[PDB]
């Protein structure tokens, strides 16, 4: 039996593969009617099921490619390679990544394909650093597809429906230090559009965290590059301990605050890399807006917190600049994410998802690929002016749908 990390999702199991050479992975899916890969399971929903009759693969039996080129500052990564060690491996060569999600224990080529992001006004998704895709194709052919061609727009963030992605190629910048600054009691009363513009900016990567109890926010999260200016940050309290994300958590599993400097990669995450939870009691749900929408959303929520709060852990506010690909949720425009982390318990919490989902629709509110929503699928496609385009591709590289489940199937068609 094959779960989901959160367990709420269980796959119809026909037979899970894991080849040991590319050789094998060709002839494996050029021989299968339908395929989803298996990543490391951080969606929340249907999207890796295969249904009966399909087969399950996973990258895990190949070798964990990781080659760095420094001259030209770039990273050949395998499919199936997590960010924890790409970081290690890429930190060891003096260089790093612009971005990271809150954990590093996630497959590089599932993160991309779902629209994966971590937070910053500058700082693009983790698809923007893909520079080339390598595919296997539904008849077992390779197809690469690169920065410039015509297709490259629908390839990387692909909800997995183009083929097997073998390897990635990354861009890469000097290596960098950071400091992790948290405050405590962000008002949202009086907060403008330049003061929320303000605190969003005041370092490289910014977070804000609520409970929708109380009014206001519970804590704000600067990373700070020490390469850069830092301001005082006057708008809230500096925190006295060591917070976690979640109220009641262990503040252990975090990566280290008090402004004291270390890598990049141990200060873009919120958990440690030594934090490696096998399972998780909660669901997720995300929606990424115009950033000229923030304030707007952000009283919607307030508005609805009583109905918010009982099935909470905590909600995260982000940023990120405008993406290039057709299904990234933060394509075309410069982007603010709400996300939600919720209690394990899917019955109280679809409800409350719905009533979320009515009181941001005025806001084009895109869900993350990856996690749980109820948007109606025409309401969804009506959301992504290059959906169509993205149609066409998976028609033209997948002419019989070996890629497309139910869930991919519902979005294009559906
Ligand atoms: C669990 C979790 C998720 C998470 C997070 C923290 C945790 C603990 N932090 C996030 C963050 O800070 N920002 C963000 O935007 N999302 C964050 N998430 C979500 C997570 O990154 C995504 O849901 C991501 O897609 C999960 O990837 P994973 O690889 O674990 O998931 P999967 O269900 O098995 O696969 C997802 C899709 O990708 C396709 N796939 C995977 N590998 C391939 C290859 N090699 N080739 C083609 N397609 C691939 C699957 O088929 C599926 O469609
Ligand atoms: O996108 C997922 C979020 O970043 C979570 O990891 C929160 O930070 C805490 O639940
Ligand atoms: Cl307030």
């Amino acid at each position: 039996t094959v779960t989901n990390w959160a367990g709420n999702i269980t796959y119809t199991a026909k037979e899970l593969l894991r080849p040991h050479s590319l050789d094998a992975l060709r002839a494996l899916v050029a021989d299968s009617a339908r395929v989803r890969v298996l990543g490391s399971g951080h969606s929340f929903n249907e999207i890796a099921e295969p249904g009966d009759g399909g087969v399950l693969l996973s990258l895990a039996g190949l070798p964990s490619v990781v080659d760095v080129d420094t001259a030209a500052r770039t990273v050949r990564v395998g499919g199936g390679v997590r960010y924890a060690e790409l970081a290690r491996v890429v930190h060891a060569r003096g260089l790093a990544l612009p971005n990271m999600a809150s954990l590093p224990h996630i497959s590089v080529a599932g993160s991309v394909a779902t629209g994966t992001h971590g937070s910053g006004v500058g700082n693009g998704s983790l698809a923007s650093v893909v520079r080339e895709v390598e595919l296997v194709t539904a008849d077992g052919s390779t197809v690469v597809i690169a920065r410039g061609d015509e297709r490259f727009g629908g390839a990387v963030t692909s909800l997995g429906a183009l083929g097997v992605v073998t390897s990635l190629t990354l861009d890469l910048e000097p290596a960098y230090e950071m400091e992790q600054h948290v405050f405590t009691e962000l008002p949202l009363a009086g907060l403008d559009p330049a003061t929320f513009e303000t605190v969003m900016a005041a370092a490289y990567s910014v977070s804000l965290f609520t409970d929708w109890r109380a009014p206001g926010f519970r804590q704000v999260w600067l990373k700070r590059r020490t390469d850069r200016p830092l301001d005082g940050f006057p708008y809230a309290a500096p925190a006295a301990e060591k917070m976690h994300p979640v109220p009641g958590m262990p503040a252990v599993n975090c990566t280290e605050q008090f402004g004291v400097p270390g890598p990049w990669h141990e200060r873009l995450p919120h958990f440690r890399a030594e934090f490696t939870p096998s399972s998780g009691a909660e669901l997720q749900s995300e929606y990424l807006m115009p950033r000229e929408h923030a304030l707007a959303a952000l009283h919607a929520m307030d508005a609805i917190r009583e109905t918010l709060a009982p099935v909470l852990q905590t909600c995260e506010i982000r940023t990120v600049a405008a993406d290039a690909q057709w299904l990234s949720p933060a394509y075309g425009r410069d982007t603010v994410a709400a996300h939600f982390t919720w209690v394990e318990d899917t019955a109280a919490v679809l409800p409350v998802v719905r009533r979320l989902e009515e009181a941001l629709v005025p806001f084009a509110a895109r869900p993350h690929w990856g996690k749980v929503f109820t948007v109606p699928a025409g309401e969804l496609r009506a959301l992504y002016p290059r959906l169509a385009d993205f149609g066409a591709l998976a028609g033209a590289l997948d002419p019989a749908g070996k890629f497309t489940n139910a869930f991919v199937r519902g979005v294009l068609a559906g």
